[PDB]
């Protein structure tokens, strides 16, 4: 009646730390821990750690053995649509009971049909707080959007009009391997390819101790590239698309060159003289991509902000200040309905070396 | 010895603690805390509240009166009449958190003290007072105020926050709270023509500060200081009605009547502009110890290109604002460290340190 919750809490928790292990190799698939216990110890644990790999339940299952009997499995996320029956458990908690399919949204009761007590909702925010982009897109057709912005102290960037993107800092550069490396997809635009010429890959060496847990250097996993050139500028020379790993690029016409065989292409409409940002999200959605990193120029950020497809705003602010000169999404305006477009709340600032980072979501 | 290191610490942070209660109402003066110990128990208390009244120490020593003759007093400040008044009282022991600054000649209070047989000290949380009184200490080092420029912005740099902004109730009271620890606030006429503000503290706008000293009888109202080299402010804008005085920092002298309370400074021109830096240094002479900036634009930038800013406390609010309202600086060329960075109802305060 009460030290069960005591209990229920302890394990769920424990099995949301270990689900958290996978979210850097999991996509498209989410992140799923599982616990079984029996007679207050832990005889199974595991994790979903890749598409093709096991899911958790079976590398719990697997390890548990004979000792799953007795009962209380604990789960992320409802299974089946099998193995939990076969090996006779009592007791199963969920924490969350499936998204989309919804026609199949109570496979939590086929384990009841074998007399198998069941029940779901703990610490669901936690579980819903680790699949959100994955939740996402099952939910709507649309992958989860996280922008950063690297801004001055009077918003501002990089001094010149050219849509490099500004780093601000080494330690900034650290923390956004760590953001990066848990999206499925990185997104930039051709602006950013011809000014920058970046890799827009994950560095293992600049992860930290999350190092240690998964993410052995060879489990490393690099998010899909994504380009928008619709005029088709960037060169099949350019590191983008050396670095190992897809990249996709949304261009309005297919291109006639020769690339490389990790290179891909997503045609898409127009919409007054632009590529149409909500189609491509949507066209991204059914690609199953789960989540996506967003490192803009100027023009990107806000035709995302007016678009109205941001889901998170990542600010990093260099204690410095810019001139005239500089260009800036900030003083220099070229948007109009910012102010009547999803706003945003504060949620977490943080210091990051001599920079702070802002870090803000809808809400 | 490591337990008089403990005590010490103890009463210091306390004398510390009542040095702060006089941060509203201290100015020109610094803040002085006083705690007068006489074997383990405190027997005297004080810290400095105005001007016109008695120092931290003499407090402190009306207090512990026939107490004090024991031994030791923590002073958050190097006491200088009214060092007689410790060594009447015939303390052993005074320990001081610095001494003075005013300049590197002054610092003889403490040896004045050890002749009379007194076991000084200094340096004990000597950095907690030098953040207790920024601008005065800055002053006496450096002829110069200590200069806080307040800015007010949406995600996209908008100058967005007049008193309808669109920032927020929390941080109109954050400012509130931070222009009434300012001995002055500066701003230009531009500001004055395009908003005709009071900048005055109201005294309601603040919370648990109006328990601490702050009766509403006791409000001081911060030196409020424009910049109009063309005289183009009037007698009858909101800013000269309020109590307390306003200077006009102008290029020549006004020929209109003005209130009883008005003055004006005059300062030359540096290449077709007022100069700022002879303002500072004038207003320094003036003993002005602190000076919170708000202003536009034009002014941040100003300030910013001439190297008189020591610090930025930059308001964020959640809004995104395109082409509502204008930019932070003008800038038509020092740089930065953060502080601490705070949540202020929905918007976020972010302070920044020249070095």
């Amino acid at each position: 009646t009460l030290y069960i919750q005591g209990q229920d809490e302890y394990y769920m928790a424990r099995a949301l730390k270990l689900a958290q292990r996978g979210r850097f190799t999991t996509h498209p698939n989410p992140n799923v821990g599982c616990v079984i216990v029996k007679d207050g110890e832990i005889v199974g644990e595991g994790y979903h750690q890749r598409a093709g790999e096991p899911h958790a339940e079976v590398h719990a299952l697997r390890m548990a053995g004979e000792k799953a009997k007795g009962a209380t499995a604990y789960v992320t996320l409802e299974p089946c649509s099998d193995a939990l029956i076969a090996a006779g458990v009592a007791r199963v908690v969920a924490s969350m009971q499936d998204p989309n399919p919804q026609v199949a949204g109570r496979g939590l009761y086929r384990l009841q049909q074998a007399g198998i007590d069941v029940s779901h909702g703990l610490m669901m925010s936690e579980a819903e707080q680790l699949n959100k982009g994955f939740l996402k897109r099952m939910r709507t057709g649309f992958p989860y959007i996280q922008l950063k912005l690297g801004a001055s102290l009077d918003g501002r960037t990089a001094m010149a009009s050219g849509e490099s993107q500004w780093i601000t800092s080494p330690q900034a550069r650290r923390d956004v391997q760590l953001l990066r490396a848990q999206s499925h997809a990185i997104l930039t635009s051709s602006a950013t390819v011809l000014a920058d010429d970046p890799a827009l890959t994950v560095r293992w060496s600049e992860l930290d101790e999350q190092t240690q847990a998964l993410y052995p250097q060879q489990n490393l996993r690099q998010p899909i590239r994504i380009v928008i050139d619709s005029q088709n500028r960037v060169t099949p020379v350019h590191r983008i698309v050396q670095q190992p790993g897809e990249t996709w690029f949304a261009r309005t016409q297919e291109d006639s060159r020769e690339w490389p065989e990790t290179v891909r292409t997503l045609l898409i409409p127009e919409h007054k003289g632009h590529l149409d940002l909500v189609v491509l999200m949507m066209q991204l959605g059914k690609q199953q991509i789960n989540s996506i990193w967003v490192e803009a120029g100027p023009t990107l950020a806000g035709a995302l902000l007016q678009a109205g497809l941001v889901d998170e705003l990542i600010v990093y602010i260099a204690p410095k200040l810019l001139g005239s000169d500089a260009r800036g999404l900030c003083t220099l305006p070229g948007l109009e309905k910012l102010a009547d477009a999803p706003q945003f709340k504060f949620k977490e600032i943080r210091h990051v070396g001599p920079d702070v980072c802002l870090h803000l979501v809808g809400a």
